[PDB]
Parts: structure tokens; sequence; C-alpha cells
């Protein structure tokens, strides 16, 4: 199976929407797809081809984005490194993950891991003058995203285009898309509640609102500057409901497990979530009507639940396993824990649940 | 490669939204999964198996809804039927599916097909009781899931087997053209067996959506079943449309999408949408694409007279003229590709053979893209006049006939002489000399493309879709 490479045919589609705001300038997707061509040209001199494994190591930033497409418009596949982590458990994940190449600017230290693979300075190379035949088609089975986990040794868990596509697909159907909506990231994009906006983005044709971090000051103020509907954050970057109800602008808040009482009713549309980076983002939701059941809502469309071993009965105890087209197929180089984690087509969650007389999530500490 | 029966999900997740709205009358995906799964099991009771292909003849009726989803959750390859189609015509592709089966009402004939299928009547089946079973809980994304036959415009009609996959990819591209919300409902009065009626139960079960379902298009109807149910989308057909103009001053206001397929709207139908708040998202599709792989949204309605749009996401179009790709504006044969293409025919090897190039499929379509990528459907490649150094493509000429307003209905065949030259065939309202309207027909047209002959009848050679069958107006 293929598709076409979905920021390509975005631009083709809808040119003149705006893809990314970050500071205050915009990019749209004329500009995105021009901009990742050019980078994808200017790896492609250094030695960077098809089949290869690049890793990224870079604060939210325009020329992020436009690195992980110009991995996909080489056929790269891509790591995104935690920037948060110390520099050994990243150069762990370097070899595990057989990157040829990093990817990062000055604000990082490129002596730190030159004697592991070779070193590219995103503005330095922008500056670059190159020749190249990009990849048109994403293949749906391929890798796109090795992403890694961290609780034994982190595994790295492979991340398709389709995971990528069938996940961006399903919250759709769960929270609707709009020509105005628009998606606040103060996120980090190497996480996949961050990384899943920027694939939402080009499929939806939606705009994304990028934060380098999370100041309320600066974030609620692009809220209305920008009007963002859709925004993606933990219970931290809640808990700064200084001002107080929600904006008119906002109709959803995407989220751990809820604390104590909402606080508030009065006024925001919160809805909780289950997700891990082997399913992609969100795999499990909680439409705020029913703010007061706990916990965790109920199994994203395409995919399922089941907490069992064995298959356990309605209110009893047990091991939560996913299924769906969103979850992964298997880990990087784990053949142990790829027998291990999977049960004829399922997902072993290592976690614990129950699900109530209706069929709701309820995962438990 | 495999996913949860959209209706139970759909009853897991959303169990109390509204499905169906019939007459009325409502039912909820609870209700509909039910009425499904009851269906089943009384089918199930027939020696009705896994793997067999039952056919279906029904009108536009809730019970129809519960004979798709029980095949479903059988297991059973649903064959529909065009409920217009000669005895003869329904025998035919009875035969060719291999139906087995033949769920129907006391509306036709049942007898008349007894000998090649076993028979079943819908409401006589609802009455009776059966031991329950299970499940089907998987739908296979690479199994046909139903299987259309073409209208048969240009041949002996061809099945056309839609997998769940493409019927699942048409009905994610459509929402990511469209937009989707809790607050749509959609409403269906065209037929359920044709392409553009079927998919809006696909789409109900996996947007979670409310389809409004009418039996036939009555104006009033639809615009009482619009207003009082808060309708916002709409599939037509270029006379629904003309229609609806004609009874309102502007447009419903719950309604944002009107999806126009089969043809191109004329301008001043279009100038009449936009000036009466009518958003009309032009389309072009077909019975192998599993309803529309190419839109234009209103936006670009004027900007872009005569054009069917660009492809859906995923999706991909292309013109190609003996093999080689063709330059924008350049005449060649519309091919298209996605997720939601039928991957083959059923039961015709050679239309599969000289149909398919490299995941491309051949529509047998004329066409071109212009700059931007924008397309325009001409003429079916096989209605194509060679007066020599041609063409005339037909449906340019019937477009200037229609709107005399003397021409009610306009058809155009090539006759034979020292190439081909053409000859057109008119339904009137009014009288008309003729011509002047051939002088109507010379200011916009090309010398060679207007007729040298007109010829008068009171209804044109139609198929069982209406169709225009050109090849036979030479009778
Ligand atoms: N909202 C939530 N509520 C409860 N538990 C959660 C929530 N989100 C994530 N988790 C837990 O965290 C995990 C997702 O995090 P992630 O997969 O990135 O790391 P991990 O699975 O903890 O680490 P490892 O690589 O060792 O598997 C899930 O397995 C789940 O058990
Ligand atoms: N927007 C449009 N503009 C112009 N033509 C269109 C448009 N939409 C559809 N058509 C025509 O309608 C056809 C689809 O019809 P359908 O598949 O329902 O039956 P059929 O293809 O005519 O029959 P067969 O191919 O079996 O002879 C397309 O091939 C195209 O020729
Ligand atoms: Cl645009
Ligand atoms: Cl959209
Ligand atoms: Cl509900
Ligand atoms: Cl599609
Ligand atoms: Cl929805
Ligand atoms: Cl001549
Ligand atoms: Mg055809």
């Amino acid at each position: 199976t293929e598709q076409p490479n979905w920021l390509m045919q975005r631009a083709q589609l809808t040119p003149e929407r705006i893809a990314l705001i970050y500071e205050d300038q915009t990019v749209t997707f004329a500009e995105l797809f021009a901009a990742s061509k050019r980078m994808a040209e200017q790896l492609a001199a250094h030695s960077v081809r098809k089949g290869d494994t690049a890793a990224i190591l870079l604060q939210n930033r325009a020329e992020m984005v436009y690195a992980v497409h110009a991995c996909f418009l080489l056929g790269v596949k891509a790591v995104l490194l935690n920037t948060k982590l110390s520099t050994h458990e990243r150069l762990f994940q370097l070899e595990d993950s057989g990157s040829g190449f990093l990817l990062t600017d000055s604000s990082f230290e490129k002596k730190e891991y030159e004697h592991i693979v070779q070193t590219i300075d995103v503005d330095e190379l922008m500056k670059e003058a190159a020749e190249i035949e990009i990849e048109a088609y994403m293949q749906m089975d391929a890798t796109a995203t090795l992403m890694y986990t961290s609780t034994g040794k982190p595994k790295g868990v492979q991340q398709t285009f389709g995971n990528h596509y069938f996940s961006a697909v399903s919250s759709a159907l769960n929270l609707g898309i709009t020509e105005q909506d628009r998606w606040l990231i103060a996120l980090p994009l190497f996480h996949i509640s961050g990384l899943s906006a920027l694939f939402k983005s080009v499929i939806y044709g939606m705009t994304v609102v990028l934060h380098q971090r999370f100041s309320v000051s600066d974030v609620l103020h692009s809220i209305n500057r920008h009007e963002v509907t859709m925004i993606s954050a933990v219970q931290t970057m809640l808990a700064s409901l200084l001002e107080e109800r929600c904006p008119e602008s906002i109709r959803c808040i995407l989220l751990p497990l809820p604390l104590l009482e909402e606080c508030r009713e009065k006024g925001f549309p919160v809805f909780q979530s289950y997700g891990m980076t082997e399913t992609c983002s969100q795999i499990v939701t909680l439409s705020p009507e029913f703010s007061m059941e706990k916990s965790a809502g109920k199994p994203l469309f395409s995919c399922e639940i089941k907490i069992e071993g064995q298959v356990c009965e309605p209110y009893e105890h047990g091991e939560i396993m996913v299924k769906g087209p969103n979850v992964m197929k298997s880990y990087f180089n784990r053949e142990s824990a790829n027998e291990a984690s999977f049960q004829n087509g399922w997902l072993k969650t290592g976690d614990l649940g129950y699900l109530d007389n209706e069929g709701f999530l309820y995962v438990l500490d």
C-alpha cells in the first residue's frame, strides 16, 4: 500500500493555507513544502541517502518541522531525541537506532556526538547551495519515525507512516475537523503528543501554533492573537487556569489521570486521554460530556481495548491490552520484546486496569 | 488489515446517536445494530452462510439499511440491484454475480427470479425468529464488501468489487475534504443502490453521523425534512439542485454542503447558487472509485467554470495519451489512483487487463488538467466523434443545445460521410426554428462542431440510471 507524500499533496491542494505559526511569523503549506524540499536537497549533499536513519536534537523551531519533513522527502527514518535527557541516554539511542547523522544547532554540543555519528548543523546547513529527486510516495508500512520509550532499557518504537495516518484519522472521527481549526502546541515535538500534531496538520490541512515552551503570559495571548481552538497539554499546564473561564476560541483541551474535581466546569472543555509512544498518541478518550465518570474514556474508532491471563469480566482487574492500525507492529532490534510484547495481534501494555459496565477504561496507579 | 465492524463499534461508542431518520421515525446506532443482528440471524436460518452472495432489491427503506449491514455481519457479499432494471437485465446480474439469495419485498415479482436464486421477503423475514449466532466482529479491509454494477452506458455492465477498505477510505478522504462535526446530518434522497447513496450508509457508522433517508426526491419533502431535522449535508444531481433553487429564496440555514455529482452545473445555475447562498461542491467520480474522487469547493465555482476540482486527500489523477503523460490543457484519458479505487472488476478479465497500468485505473473518460492541476472532464472516450481533425465532444454540443430554453433534453451522435458528421437529437419545451437555432449554435461553437441535422423525439434512449445512450440515437 502507498500514499502520495502528505506534505507535497497538502501543498498542491491548499497551498496558501497556513501550516505553521511560530513566534509571529507564518509558513504556508506552499512555503513548508519549499522549505522542506530545500533542506532535503542540502542534506543530500552531505551524503545522506534513502534508507538512512537520522536523529534530530532540536527545540521547537520552524527548522525542526522542516527537518522531519526533509527526512520523509528523502526516505530517511527520523529519530527525535529528547533534549532533556543526559548526553549518555542519547548516545545509547544513537547507537541503538543505527543513526548515521544527527541534526542539531549551536545550543547543543556537536563535539559530544561527532565520535559516533556524522554531525550536521541546521543553521549552517540552511545557508548551503545544493543540486534532487524527492520521494513523492510514502509507504504505509515503512518506518517513518523511531521514537524511544524509557521501565528497562528504552525500546525504540518503530512508528510507521500508516500508524501516524490512522492516528490522525482516528482523532478526527473522535473530535471532528473544521477548516478554521487551529492546534496549539506548547509541548516538546520529540514527545508524541506534539509530533502527532505535525502529521495531523498536513493531513487535515490544519494550522499548528508552535511555542518553544509553555509560558502562560505568552500562551493565553497567542490563543487570542491567532484564535486557537485546539490545545494539547499535561495537568501542570492546565493547572494554570489563572484566568479565569476558557476563551471563546477553545473547543478542546487534550490531556496522566485527572486530579480531584474540576475545577472547572466553568469553563474549559477538557478531554482526558490514554495513550503511549506505542499507540502514536491517544488511543482512548473521555469527552467532557461525562467529565464526571471517574475515567479514561472508550476506544477510538478503529481501535480496540481488552482488560485481561485472561479475558476479565466487567469491573475486574487485569492487564490492559491495545489493538488498532495506529499501534506499532514491532520495536526496533528487540526480538525478545517483540515476542514478549504481542499476543495474536494485541499489544501487552503492562498496565493495570478494568472496564466498567459500559466499557470505559480505568487505569490504575 | 482488519477493523472492528463499523456498526458494532459505533454501537459500542455512541449508542444513542441517531443513525437513521426514516419518515420521522428515528433509529439509534444501538437499535440499528440490533435490527441488523436480528435480520442477520433470520437470514442465517435460510442456509445463508458466510461467503455466499446475497443480492438485494429494495426501494430506500430502513429494512434495506438493515439488510446491507446484516450481510456484513454474516460475512456475505451484498449485491445491490437497480430497481428500474428490466427482468432480463436483473436476471443477468443475478447470474453473473453468482448470487445465491435475493432479499426483496412484495413490491416486485419474486417468483419471476425464483428459479435462479433462493428469494427471501424482507418483511415476512422480520416476523419470524431463529437461533442467535455470532458474530461477525471483524471486517477484513481487502474483502469485497459490496458488489455494484456499472450502468452499462457503453456495453454489458461490469460488476465492481468494492472492498471495506475502499469504503472506509472514501469516507475518510471525504471527511478530510469537507470537515466533520457532532452537529452534522446527511440527507440521502437518491437510491441506496447507487454509490452516491450507499457511501452515506458507511459515512454514518464511521463518523457516527445521522443519515436522513428518503424513499425518493420530492422537493417539498426534502425542504421540510431539511429544516425539521436540521440537515447540514445533502447529495444531489443537477435536476435536484435546479429544483431546490426554484422553490426557495435563500438556502436553508442548516445546510453547509451540497455535494453535486453526475456532471458540471452550467454557469447560470451556479451564479444563482452563489446569489441565493447555496454552497455547491461539484464532484467527479464513478462506481469504480466508490463515490467522489475529485471535488471543487464553492470558492472556486465561478473562477473554474466547468471543472470537477482537485483529488481528495490520498487520491491522485493524471492524463495520458498513447502511454505518455499529457501537458496542461492537452486532451487525454483521465486516470485515477487511490485506496478508494476498486482493486479489480468482478469476472471481466479483458476489462481488468485493459483498465490498469500501475495501480492507476483507466476511467475511459477524456479530460485535461489546467496549469494549477484542476480537472476538466470532457466526455466519454467512446462517444468521441472524429470529423476529420475532430474532435467533437457530444457533451460540449449538448450543453449549448440545452438552455435554449426550447430544448429540454439534448443528445448528439456521429453519423458517417465524406469522416463522421454530428447529428443532434432534441426534446422540446416549445417550438424552435431549426436553425436558428443553428445560429444559436453558431455563436457558441466552432463551425465543425455544430450539428448538421436536427431530429426531434419525446424521450431519448436512457438506461436504468437515466443515462443517455448516444450509440443508439441512430433510431
Ligand atoms: N494519561 C495516562 N494515564 C495513565 N497512565 C498513562 C497515561 N499516559 C501514559 N501512561 C502510562 O505511560 C505509558 C506511556 O509512556 P511511554 O510508553 O512513553 O513510556 P513507558 O511505556 O512508561 O516506558 P517503556 O519504554 O519502559 O515502556 C503507558 O504504558 C501508560 O502505562
Ligand atoms: N462531474 C462529472 N463531470 C462529468 N462527467 C461525470 C462527472 N461525474 C461522473 N461523470 C461521468 O459518469 C460516469 C460514472 O458513471 P457510472 O460509473 O455510475 O456508470 P457508467 O460508468 O456510466 O457505466 P459503464 O462504465 O459501465 O459503462 C463517469 O465515468 C463519468 O463519465
Ligand atoms: Cl488554498
Ligand atoms: Cl479540513
Ligand atoms: Cl451516546
Ligand atoms: Cl481515499
Ligand atoms: Cl464526530
Ligand atoms: Cl467535412
Ligand atoms: Mg464508465
